[PDB]
């Protein structure tokens, strides 16, 4: 019932988001046995965050924002309202069921309803860009699908072949980007690094070096669904010497998984393994670092490479910038921020994607459309500490339109 909550304010953002209502036509109903005016309701609560600590929970539809009714008001609203306190921010807020929380409530009468509202976009004059980026940026990419489905039955035409041709310019990238399950997305992102002449090796690097071993699986198998071709075959093609080698070996997605015991003599001997093959001799045993980087699980190489600075006496990203060049040297210390820091490894992709001259919007749109929503929360917070004013701030700054406000709908707040 309604519950009071106090969250304390830090420059790592409350970690949390609000959201309207998807099921706003059907579903809205009595929470928790008393029904009310529309609400938002809390879309992700990061673990561990200020939210999480505080009591948030997901689902929780909001009342009061620091003592104010916000009931009925818009998202914008509400995120100007949080964003309004100086040192807290108080909530009264009213817990839900799991069910009504977990995404199960979404029924196909909602896929056809957002169907039917994007189809009505579609065909006013001018296309009615808002509408389709308020409904699509605020839908799991799961229910995408499901309105995707609904869309070709009603219309006998797909969405996305649909959208393509009512869209344009970088909103379009977007939004093709979304209709697309997390395994097609990468697969077609990939295909796109190795088409043409050259490689687009900074795309290539950036999502082999980040997916996990579920995430590369699922990419092997609907990237030969889609193309008829291994994904490795094409890297194979694409790449070349010591690049291809560690490309070849990570996209496997065959890294160790997390074990229950940390191997303590392992990783004293993959730190003096990795010194032998590259500072402490002229050269570098290039096999060597790729096998023991490709192979042993996250937890275990982040120790590794604090280990390694007892041997060393540059850490394991310097070494890399001392050792090697290129193409392997990109890959090498892309993959080792991936390892020591994902969620900052993300942020600092973001920042470099946005901080100079224009816009590197291929590097900026692929992050907003692939992240989760609550590893979107772990990234604004790196992000918010380590350059001191929001993702959302810089995505305002660097993007206009239409376009900023779908990237400020994924980036899913304020900090
Ligand atoms: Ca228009
Ligand atoms: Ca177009
Ligand atoms: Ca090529
Ligand atoms: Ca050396
Ligand atoms: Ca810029």
């Amino acid at each position: 019932g309604p519950r009071v909550v106090r969250i304390v304010k830090s420059e790592s953002g409350y970690g949390f988001n609000v959201r309207g209502q998807v099921s706003e036509g059907g579903q809205l109903r009595s929470i928790n046995g008393e029904l009310y005016a529309p609400l938002q309701h809390v879309s992700a609560v990061l673990p561990g965050g200020a939210a999480d600590r505080a009591g948030v929970r997901k689902g929780d539809r909001i009342l009061e924002v620091n003592h104010v009714n916000v009931e009925g008001a818009t998202h914008k609203q509400v995120v100007d309202l949080i964003r309004a306190g100086e040192k807290e921010l108080i909530l009264t807020v009213l817990s839900v069921p799991p069910h009504e929380a977990d995404g199960s409530a979404y029924t196909n009468f909602d896929a056809e309803r957002d169907a039917l509202n994007i189809e009505t976009a579609i065909k006013t004059k001018g296309v009615d860009e808002v509408t389709i980026v308020n409904i699509l940026t605020n839908r799991s990419n799961e229910q995408r699908q499901d309105i995707a489905f609904a869309y070709q039955r009603r219309t006998k035409k797909e969405l996305a072949s649909a959208l393509k041709s009512a869209l344009s310019g970088h909103l379009e990238t977007v939004i093709l980007g979304l209709l697309k399950t997390p395994a097609q997305y990468d697969a077609s992102e990939l295909k796109a690094s190795m088409k043409g002449l050259g490689t687009d090796e900074d795309s290539l690097i950036e999502i082999i070096c980040s997916r996990t071993n579920q995430e590369l699986q699922e990419i092997n198998r609907v990237y030969k669904e889609m193309y008829k071709t291994d994904l490795e075959k094409d890297i194979i093609s694409d790449t070349s010497g010591d690049f291809r080698k560690l490309m070849v070996a990570l996209a496997k997605g065959r890294r160790a998984e997390d074990g229950s015991v940390i191997d303590y003599e392992l990783i004293d001997q993959d730190a003096r393994d990795l010194y032998d093959a590259g500072v402490k001799r002229k050269g570098t045993d290039v096999p060597k670092w790729i096998s023991i980087m490709t192979e042993r699980s996250v937890p275990h190489l982040q120790k590794v490479f604090d280990r390694y600075k007892s041997y060393s006496p540059y850490d394991m990203l310097e070494s890399i910038r001392k050792e090697v060049k290129g193409d392997l040297e990109n890959a090498f210390l892309n993959l080792v921020q991936c390892i020591q820091n994902k969620p900052l490894y993300f942020a600092d992709r973001l920042y470099d994607s946005m901080k100079g001259k224009g816009t590197r919007d291929k590097v900026l749109i692929r992050i907003m459309v692939s992240r989760s929503e609550v590893d979107m929360l772990k990234i604004r917070s790196e992000f918010k500490r380590k350059y001191g004013k929001s993702l959302y701030y810089y995505i305002q700054q660097d993007t206009k339109g239409d376009y900023q406000k779908a990237l400020l709908y994924l980036c899913g707040g304020d900090d």
